[PDB]
């Protein structure tokens, strides 16, 4: 079933037709911008990884 | 005019009557609670001095 498998997939996941698969190991995964924080009696100490 | 130099004195200043003076050097002054604060884009750092 085509119709149950699609929804699975997420929403910001766009696909295209062809994947040029040239090894046996894929890292599928997504990048996201975390902005970390360290809150304390002395004072405040952020962080961003882009 | 004893009026005019008594107006003088700080609001916080309770003088008494007798002051053993035993030397040719004084440091008067007051004691203060400084709370210093340092901000910037990373953090802020806060300090106390008591």
């Amino acid at each position: 079933m085509s119709s149950l498998l699609n929804s699975l997939l997420p929403e910001y996941f766009k696909p295209k037709t062809n994947l040029n698969i040239n090894s046996s190991r894929v890292q599928y995964g997504f990048n996201a911008r975390i902005d970390m924080q360290y809150e304390d009696d002395s004072g405040t100490r952020k962080g961003s990884r882009p």
